[PDB]
């Protein structure tokens, strides 16, 4: 991987692995989604990045509080997908980590994503505005005009997500994180919430769909000795409305979107 | 990767990912467990395969019976390993392949690995003894004077595993696999069976020591509506553990192992 010409953006190649498929032979949304999370932290690390400035001696972290991935065609097993990734300021309200998703020997655009962070407190978990010296740090690593995976004006990646009524149509029941599913720093990996909404979705919809579009919000951290109750209904191609809370108080963790195409 | 010149085994370098790590920025025992396997299917498809095509007419397999691994240094997030792997017939009985970790940079082993594989049918799960078609098949795929990553005379690779005896000292319970644990074939990854293990160590034992060696026996697989029990117990400056997975219901063996520990 490498940082383009002009400093301002960073690209990666990776050949898809056997265990990085599912049934189909081509790569999994969560392998996908693990790649994006890679060539995020080579892009911080290539600039001289958590990806944290000063923040450090404030104890202050980049979290996520959106994730949304469109994928038009999955990698097949041996493929080498390149992916392209930068960051934009968004004003006091956080930052936006976007990606462009290519299958390398036709050049063609197979998926792309976009992602809103905001800058926690590590210790109290409060959030805050971006405040001017911490904004200046990475605003050079940050191109000045507008670039946007998502460009088009009314567009899936900023809906408003609604909280699921109870009952839910489907479930999956008492998830829980193994020591595969945390990070480095003992926290669950933000990937591993994809696969517990995914969870509940019917076997036979993943067998004759496959899914076009994920929208994901983050409101709420899974501790490791928490457990999960994933919550899906139809709301319609096929697009569902899905819930992940905790399994004792129903304390909301995430909620979320996914539209599915019929193959 | 590249099969090497003689033909007789494959090489492929890996860069060690941000999610691949561990609380100490090393690859995770599950990370190394899922690139010997990776290296594994690239050598069967560079060699064609990892069933022969009188394998798929008679519905047969490979399936793991034992899993053995040996780390001295875990590879650093951003580090290059290098692993090279080969396999030799083992008469009827079955196939062992085993594995070589280097580090790039200095070119010193870094870590071993050794498996035992059973031929079985498909759909029966019945095991059968390797035919002389199959046998000569693969033969021309594999050394043909021994080459052993554990050589030694007594050594870890080949000690009976005895079964945990109830009450465990340590568990966790209630593992169900999710999508992402089940390989193309929905079935689930052998690798998930190491995690589930581990699962059932402490975590101080985690935070204060560093895995070395982990022998792993496969008797049963987990179905993906299956739900599996962690049992752990201390035998033992090292320490080690007998394991033993089991369907959370009927209590049904799925597999056994041993772990060995060093402290940091
Ligand atoms: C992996 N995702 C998260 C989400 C929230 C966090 C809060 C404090 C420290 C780390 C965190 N990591
Ligand atoms: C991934 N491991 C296994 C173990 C046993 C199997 C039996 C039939 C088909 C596939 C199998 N896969």
């Amino acid at each position: 991987g490498s940082l383009t010409e002009d400093g301002l953006s960073y690209k990666e190649k990776f050949v898809v692995r056997s265990y990085e498929v599912g049934s189909n032979k081509t790569a999994t949304v969560e392998t996908i989604a693990n790649l994006l999370q890679e060539v995020g932290c080579n892009h911080a690390q290539s600039v001289g990045f958590a990806t944290t400035t000063t923040m450090r001696k404030l104890h202050l972290i980049w979290v996520t509080a959106r994730m949304h991935i469109e994928i038009y065609k999955y990698p097949a097993w041996g493929d080498v997908v390149e992916i392209e990734t930068w960051c934009q300021s968004e004003g006091r309200i956080g930052t936006r980590r976007d990606w462009i998703l290519k299958d390398s020997v036709t050049g063609e655009v197979t998926g792309r994503a976009t992602s809103k962070w905001v800058m926690m407190n590590q210790d109290t978990r409060r959030l805050q505005k971006v405040s001017d010296d911490v904004r200046d740090e990475y605003l050079v690593f940050c191109p000045q005009e507008p670039r946007l995976a998502f460009p088009e004006e009314n567009n899936r990646s900023l809906k408003k997500i609604p909280k699921l009524e109870d009952p839910a149509q489907y479930s999956m029941i008492g998830l829980k994180p193994r020591r595969a599913d945390l990070d480095m720093n003992q926290h669950v990996n933000n990937v591993t919430y994809i696969g517990w909404v995914l969870e509940s979705i019917p076997q036979e919809i993943v067998d004759t769909h496959e899914l076009q579009v994920i929208t994901l919000d983050y409101r709420r951290e899974c501790q490791q000795d928490d457990v999960v109750d994933s919550l899906t209904t139809t709301t319609s191609d096929s697009q569902f409305l899905h819930l992940l809370r905790l399994s004792g108080d129903g304390q909301e963790i995430n909620r979320g979107t996914t539209l599915w195409r019929k193959k």
